[PDB]
């Protein structure tokens, strides 16, 4: 047993240096070549591991049932199943066999081709065959495509008819001034070192007409992935890019010359979209006829991927952020389907996918506003919107008494001295404030009292029964919201500042309609939905009925009243119960976030969590939400 486990040492380390891709550590552990030794020198079995290994992706050799036995006085055979992961699949119940060589001190390998593969013997070759596999779309609600494989006008140039002097100086320039070209980048493309003089040298997509095509001037139609809405789904949906040798490295049965996401739900769902790649894996003889198949299985196409995204409401809720940094979120409050997930500023993904400068990528990283960040998904604070969870709070502890009046002076107030400078602040100096007044003017200060009133333990009460330090099924990366940092506040003020919403709380826009969602449901948290086949998951009790038959009558005064907050959206003339908020946050000035929180009380069709991040001065995410509002109104009740 003394050379037994000798032997069975290094058959686990010659599969280990296979699984490693250390080829010539794995074949310097063979015998020298002969005819009742190794089969091949170290040097030709290192290419023919390279090559075989190497054509097929072959990654994550793993062995199991290993029996190492004796044969002779100097001869030990051995024997193990094996698995290993390749482009076309997994190969399953691979039984290998083989003999050791016990001279000298240490145990070699007689290396023979069916080391490599099962059945293989002599100088019998590989062959591997591959189908690529179309990727799936990714549609809307209503079948709109969002993210699909269709044809393209690529627009490029051949140097040769360009012209020769002065003829290719006009030609140049009168392409640039036909497509809105830059004139020094059409020079930079056809001067790379890949270019030669008859080389046609892509430029741009054309996603439209084709205007007259200069001297020089040519299209040709290629197949990619396209995004009709572009920019304005963009984090959502995310992009693809080229696949690269790294890639395959991590994944073999990645298509080695086809497309990957690179983020959003592209990548999210990239599984599920690229499909399976086909052909077979044979084993030929020494000519080129199949032995035996290893490998083989038809090619299977990504299946397409439904959402719940209205592919009209999610280009309007863009559109009306104007480019600003902000988010918007439109659900159907009764279901959770989630109608749009805008984000702004963004980045054109279809030039991102179809090649992007290193100029245009610098310019989107290094873009203040980073156009970026899923907005949707990033934690914020909730800002003085969150009044009506702590007012709901407070009225099913018997806090808050509806009717009862506190009677504030000034537009700053403060617990004690104990609090120094800090004060919490309300923009509408109303003397007499009810729980209607404060939701209507947007009264910080009364919020602030109630929540020391109400006390820490009775406050959280209330918050836990949200969805706070839960993680969404949703298949969009995402933190889980937060109350604060730690399990207490330990602060009055930082108690206070979390009252009206913004002390460490962070809620990202999808969170926020997830908890404004009581107010749709009588109290009924009902969880987001983005793939629109599976269920509804809802939460019941999270706030008391009595509740929201107090507040959402108080958030159509919000609109209605002509002190509201949110009375401009009365000209609307549509039922409409909103709340307002704004929460004030590495040097800068007051960068204040404006928020909107709005959905129809007569029927919970839609509802709208809008914000704006870093407002700029006089600019409100009330005065972008018309248009939207409309669109829910008509087509969702």
């Amino acid at each position: 047993t003394q050379a037994v486990e000798a032997g069975e040492k290094t058959v686990e380390q010659f599969v280990q240096a296979l699984n490693k891709g250390d080829y010539n550590k794995a074949a310097e552990m063979t015998s020298k070549k002969a005819a009742n030794k190794s089969a091949l020198s170290e040097k030709e079995i290192l290419d023919k591991y390279q090559n075989i290994y190497g054509a097929a992706d072959v990654k994550g050799l793993q062995i199991s049932n290993l029996k190492v036995d004796k044969k002779d006085d100097s001869t030990y055979s051995f024997s193990y199943k094996a698995k290993m992961n390749t482009s076309l699949g997994e190969l399953k119940d691979l039984s290998y066999k083989g003999t050791l060589d016990r001279n000298d001190g240490q145990t070699t390998i007689n290396w023979q081709p069916n080391l490599v593969f099962p059945e293989m013997e002599g100088n019998d070759k590989v062959s591997l065959t591959t189908q690529e596999a179309a990727r799936g779309n990714i549609i809307d609600r209503n079948g709109e495509p969002l993210a699909t494989t269709g044809k393209l006008k690529q627009l490029g140039v051949v140097p040769s008819k360009l012209g020769d002097g002065g003829e290719k100086t006009a030609n140049i320039k009168a392409i640039a001034s036909s497509f809105d070209l830059t004139e020094d980048a059409i020079n930079q493309a056809i001067s790379q070192s890949w270019v030669q003089p008859d080389y046609f040298v892509p430029l741009k997509i054309i996603d439209g007409a084709t205007p007259e095509l200069p001297a020089g001037a040519t299209i040709q139609e290629v197949d990619g992935r396209y995004y009709p809405l572009g920019e304005a789904a963009a984090q959502l949906i995310g992009y693809v890019g080229d696949i690269t040798a790294e890639d395959i490295d991590k994944n073999p049965e990645l298509s080695s010359n086809g497309k990957i996401g690179r983020s959003g739900l592209e990548m999210a769902f990239d599984k599920d979209l690229r499909g399976t790649t086909g052909g077979k894996l044979s084993i030929t003889d020494a000519d080129g006829v199949e032995k035996k198949v290893l490998i083989e299985h038809e090619v299977q196409n990504g299946k397409d991927i439904k959402l719940t995204i209205d592919a009209k409401a999610q280009k309007t809720a863009f559109d009306s952020l104007g480019g600003k940094a902000g988010s918007t979120v439109a659900t159907t409050p009764k279901t959770g389907d989630l109608l749009a997930l805008a984000s702004s500023p963004s980045y054109d993904p279809n030039k991102m996918t179809n090649g992007i400068s290193q100029e245009d990528y610098k310019a989107y990283e290094e873009n203040p506003e980073q156009p970026f960040i899923s907005r949707f998904a990033t934690g914020y604070a909730p800002g003085s919107t969150f009044k009506m969870i702590t007012a709901a709070i407070g009225l099913d502890n018997g806090t808050i008494d509806p009717n009862e009046v506190l009677t504030i002076n000034g537009l700053k107030w403060q617990k004690d001295s104990s609090w120094g400078s800090y004060q919490v602040t309300r923009v509408s100096d109303v003397s007499q404030v009810d729980l209607k007044t404060a939701l209507i003017y947007s009264d910080n200060i009364y919020t602030a009292q109630e929540t020391l009133k109400m006390g820490e333990k009775k406050f959280r009460t209330g918050l836990d029964k949200f969805i706070f330090g839960e993680d969404l099924d949703l298949p969009i990366s995402m933190n889980p919201a937060q109350i604060s940092n730690e399990d207490s506040f330990n602060s009055d003020i930082l108690l206070a500042d979390t009252g009206y919403g913004q002390g460490e709380l962070l809620i990202n826009p999808i969170q926020q309609a997830a908890m404004y969602s009581v107010f749709a449901n009588n109290g009924t948290l009902v969880y987001p939905k983005l793939i629109a086949d599976k269920e509804t998951k809802d939460k019941k009790n999270v706030i008391g009925e009595t509740a929201v038959q107090t507040i959402v009558p108080d958030l159509r005064e919000v609109v209605q009243d002509v002190n509201g907050t949110a009375h401009s959206l009365s000209a609307l003339g549509i039922p409409l119960a909103a709340k307002t908020g704004t929460a004030e946050i590495g040097g800068g000035g007051g960068k204040e976030n404006s928020f909107l929180f709005a959905f129809n009380p007569d029927n919970q069709g839609y509802m709208m969590v809008s914000m704006l991040e870093n407002k700029e001065d006089d600019d409100s995410a009330t005065k972008r939400a018309s248009e939207l509002l409309q669109y829910l109104n008509q087509n969702y009740q």
